[PDB]
């Protein structure tokens, strides 16, 4: 085999590069090894690995959009894959989360307090709030108008959005420290994170994927219902039914160069080293369960049960596909 070399993973945080030296610590003998480096933001992360400073980053979709664009062009190179009920599944679903018993429908959002993974990303943003600008609910004529998060800080009463920056109302409901509360990384951040952050009671809404109420509270599940785009509201369990959309898997990107196969080759095998059929207490996808949102979802999904390799023709416009692809450039 060809020689040793070495793959620079990109983390988000510190959690991330504590699992990230883990895995480091595991795979150091092999032929592929690993190192880390932090950044504040996955954008810190998406210049630094077009400047050849660091070589892949797992994102969603809504960041794999901006990774692709010039003067960056990364491509997606490995696909998260979850559980399906035929085997799995390279896409999930966007689902907004609401306490059983408060009985609003999706008509009646205007002035509720909600809880967003990240602003930008898939389930936490493009999804609810393009859907709430296509139904009207929004009122937003583009760009030229002012910017998104404006249009939405009028809608709820107040917001947790990680990542906000130009409405404060956005920041108000989460959760932590001054400096870091609104972070894309802070405690309300993610799929769980924003779960807790309806849990909570900071928002009445959480939109999130359609795992989340599994991953944070298996035993409370079913205090918990979904907002319908039909207006209805149904179990947790129905989002095949009520569901405000089906998205691309969260993706690995990495230039569009041989370092590819590197990465790809690490991977694959610590996949098959600390996958979900591990001997490891080191596990690369989670595992679910009940515990704090700062420690999950940690370089992949806790809801991903392996990865499956992107072809090299796809880019980041065929990976999300052209309809969504064409959604995120109307909010922009
Ligand atoms: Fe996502």
């Amino acid at each position: 085999a060809p020689p040793k070399s070495v793959i620079r993973w990109c983390t988000i945080s510190s959690p991330e590069e504590k699992k990230c030296n883990n895995l480091r610590d595991l795979t150091q003998q092999e032929r592929i090894s690993l190192t880390c480096v932090q950044k504040a933001t996955y954008l810190d992360c998406i210049k630094a690995i077009a400047n050849n400073e660091a070589d892949a980053i797992s994102l969603d979709g809504g960041q794999v959009f901006e990774a692709g664009l010039a003067p960056y062009k990364l491509k997606p190179i490995a696909a998260e894959v979850y559980e399906h009920t035929e085997g799995s599944t390279t896409s999930y679903y966007a689902v907004a989360v609401v306490k059983k018993g408060t009985e609003f429908t999706v008509n009646d959002l205007q002035g509720k307090t909600s809880c967003h993974t990240g602003l930008g990303r898939s389930a936490g943003w493009n999804i609810p709030i393009g859907t709430l600008i296509h139904r009207g609910a929004i009122e937003w004529e583009g760009i030229e108008s002012g910017s998104v998060e404006q249009a939405v800080a009028k809608f709820f009463s107040a917001s947790c959005v990680p990542g906000a920056t130009i409405e404060q109302k956005l920041c108000r409901q989460c959760k932590g420290d001054p400096k870091t509360k609104c972070a894309r990384n802070a405690p309300y951040s993610g799929y769980s994170g924003a779960f807790h952050c309806l849990k909570d009671g900071k928002g009445d809404v959480a939109f999130v994927k359609h795992t989340t109420v599994n991953e944070n509270a298996p035993d409370q599940k079913d205090e918990y219902e979904l907002l319908c785009l039909d207006g209805s509201r149904q179990p947790v369990d129905n989002y095949k039914t009520c569901n405000w959309a089906r998205v691309a898997a969260h993706a690995v990107v990495a230039r569009d160069d041989n370092k590819v196969e590197d990465i790809w080759s690490f991977l694959s095998k610590a996949q098959s080293d600390f996958g979900v059929d591990t001997k490891s207490d080191f596990h690369l996808f989670g595992p679910p369960g009940k515990k704090d949102p700062v420690l999950k979802d940690l370089l992949f999904k806790d809801s991903a049960i392996m990865l499956k390799r992107v072809p090299s023709l796809m880019d980041s416009q065929l990976y999300l596909g052209f309809e969504y692809y064409s959604a995120i450039q109307s909010m922009r």
